């Protein structure tokens, strides 16, 4: 299937022990998306001071479009020194993985896989 139904948990930036995927581009994309596929992935809703408290590459999760069974439709855009890799829309948060943090919410999204 091209899109996959996820609900993924909401960390706050302060719980989240494994601050980010990797240390290139391609290696956070790679590593986000299996995450998102083995359902160990986590979203931090983006805020002031919330980016620098987690590690470069960042990947985002961006609206794909204007939202099937609750879920909005989303893609990833990784960001490294201000560069973006992927273009698409608002910024829902950023993941991270998930090790067993207790989550606030669940945002429902059709990943673009």
């Amino acid at each position: 299937k091209t899109h996959v139904q996820l609900s993924l948990p909401v960390l706050q930036v302060r719980d989240v022990l494994v601050r980010g995927f990797g240390d290139s581009v391609e290696e956070v994309l790679s590593e986000a998306r299996q995450h998102l596929k083995d359902g160990t992935c986590g979203l931090v809703e983006v805020e002031k001071g919330v980016l620098p408290q987690l590690e470069q590459p960042y990947v985002f999760i961006k609206r794909s479009d204007a939202a099937p069974h609750g879920h909005v439709m989303v893609e990833l855009v990784a960001e490294l020194e201000g560069i973006q890799y992927g273009r698409s829309g608002e910024t829902l948060g950023v993941l991270v993985p998930h090790v067993g943090e207790i989550p606030v919410a669940y945002r429902k999204v059709l990943l673009r896989k």
